[PDB]
């Protein structure tokens, strides 16, 4: 039968789905290692590959498939259940099968997503430095009305040190940190001024190649929860701007402690989408 990963009720995504809001006709671009499009529990409707040698609809890593499932694993009698199981899923391959990419591949993915009318961009990736063109791509995506989400990073804490990665660090992008099933910050989750919200990131079960289901840890698992939560809000309030969707997720989060470690806290999509 269908497992419901603990992150689904924890952000109260299940309460919004029961009101009948599932992210239908919201278009979500997963910028990642691609997506195993043939997986029985995912529907990939389009996409693009900026990675030499690999088509957008295959995933030799597993990472993009797993991130896609947390957004949009189908609601049926099998597998897992995504935060927004009715979204239009786009696989935008910007990371190779070894799990990494170039700044220009990522930049091209962002631009593809903005040019093609995506409503939400998820980036479960991060680097220490970013680039001038990455900044402009995220800025333009945001100013054009796309909700842009990225993993804060798995660099943990070390004293006063900001350890937030790029692109999460750009103020156009929502930086998502990671909690576990007890709503406590996972140790690997990056900290700093830019941290905006927490979502589930330790012990996250999702779709994984070939045709199976797997548990991973990372702020990468946290980000798609926030990307799916944005899609839920938009399916319920279709005329909100990106600023508005972002402000709702933010301002209604469950406070958990110091914003340095938790941002505004754990997203609550029931409160956000009301
Ligand atoms: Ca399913
Ligand atoms: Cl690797
Ligand atoms: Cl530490
Ligand atoms: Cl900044
Ligand atoms: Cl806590
Ligand atoms: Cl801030
Ligand atoms: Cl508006
Ligand atoms: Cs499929
Ligand atoms: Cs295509
Ligand atoms: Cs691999
Ligand atoms: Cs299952
Ligand atoms: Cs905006
Ligand atoms: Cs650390
Ligand atoms: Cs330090
Ligand atoms: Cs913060
Ligand atoms: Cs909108
Ligand atoms: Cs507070
Ligand atoms: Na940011």
């Amino acid at each position: 039968a269908q497992t419901v990963p603990y992150g689904i009720p924890l952000i109260k995504a299940d309460k919004v789905q029961a009101q009948g809001f599932k992210g239908a006709n919201v278009k979500v671009a997963v910028l990642d290692t691609g997506i195993q499009a043939s997986h029985p529990d995912l529907n990939v409707v389009g996409g693009a590959s900026f990675v030499a040698g690999e088509a957008y609809n295959t995933d030799g890593n597993g990472h993009g498939t797993h991130v896609a499932g947390t957004v949009a694993a189908l609601d049926n009698t099998t597998g897992v259940l995504g935060v927004a199981p009715s979204v239009s899923l786009y696989a935008v391959k910007v990371l190779n099968s070894s799990g990494s990419g170039s700044y220009s591949g990522i930049v091209s993915g962002i631009e593809w997503a903005t040019t093609n009318g995506m409503d939400v961009i998820n980036m479960s990736l991060g680097g220490a430095s970013g680039s001038t063109a990455m900044k402009q791509a995220v800025d333009n995506a945001y100013a054009r009305g796309v909700v842009v989400v990225a993993a804060a990073g798995n660099s943990g804490n070390s004293g006063s040190t900001n350890t937030i990665g790029y692109p999460a660090k750009y103020d156009s992008v929502i930086a998502v940190g990671a909690v576990d099933s007890n709503s406590n910050r996972a140790s690997f989750s990056s900290v700093g001024a830019e941290l905006e919200v927490m979502a589930p990131g330790a012990g996250v079960y999702s779709t994984y190649p070939t045709n199976t289901y797997a548990t991973l840890n990372g702020t990468s698992m946290a980000s798609p929860h926030v990307a799916g939560a944005a899609a839920l809000i938009l399916s319920k309030h279709p005329n909100l701007s990106a600023s508005q969707v972002r402000n709702r997720l933010s301002s209604t989060a469950t406070y958990l402690g110091s914003s340095f470690y938790y941002g505004k806290g754990l997203i609550n999509v029931e409160a956000a989408a009301q």
